[PDB]
């Protein structure tokens, strides 16, 4: 399994491991599906998705039915995760959480997709890791208002919504399935995360 920070590619899925500090473990299956568990860390993020590198506004739609056994212990999401570069943004589709409901900011309103309400919020972020290094950059979010470990994301309408309230994004380059924590311990085992792309 992985225990250290590590990323590759597995059964035509991109793959992740990374945390600044602690102990964690992560096992990555065919389709996109993963196990993971972690304690005493500071920050850490388990993830497996697709890569893309083409402007959002051209993907058409793309959605992705996930399932996961979500069991954190603290602080902790289970999310669509993913970055944009041109602008350099991390963005949250949050599903699910441990005992705090992200990301402690300024709600910019509510919308209803896939069946769900998600309130929407931009945060930032300064001289912090990301996909091209130290860099400061905001990020972008939809917090579903009750939890959810199944289902279906239309994660570009997600991005269609951002737009519409002035969170612009630009290049994606991934979009994945990732369970973070904070401070906290948990396990999860995705066991589905199946995309889908049309136009």
């Amino acid at each position: 399994a992985l225990t250290s920070n590590a990323s590759g590619t597995f059964d035509g899925y991109y793959y992740e491991l990374w945390k600044d500090t602690g102990n964690t473990t992560m096992t990555v299956y065919t389709q996109g599906r993963f196990s993971c568990q972690w304690s005493n860390i500071n920050n850490a993020l388990f993830r497996t998705g697709k890569k893309y590198n083409q402007n959002w506004q051209s993907l058409g739609t793309i959605r992705i039915t996930y399932s996961a056994t979500y069991n954190p212990n603290g602080n902790s999401y289970l999310c669509i995760y993913g970055w944009s570069t041109n602008p350099l943004v991390e963005f949250y589709i949050v599903e699910s959480w441990g005992n705090w409901r992200p990301p402690g900011a300024t709600s910019l309103g509510q919308v209803t997709i896939d069946g769900g309400t998600y309130d929407i919020y931009r945060t930032t972020r300064v001289n912090q890791p990301s996909i091209v290094g130290t860099a400061t950059f905001d990020q972008y979010w939809s917090v579903r208002t009750s939890k959810r470990t199944s289902g279906t994301v239309t994660v570009t309408d997600h991005f269609r919504a951002w737009a519409n309230r002035g969170l612009n994004l630009g290049t994606i380059d991934q979009i994945t399935l990732c369970v973070e924590g904070y401070q906290s311990s948990g396990s999860a085992n995705i066991t589905q995360n199946t995309f889908s792309q049309s136009s």
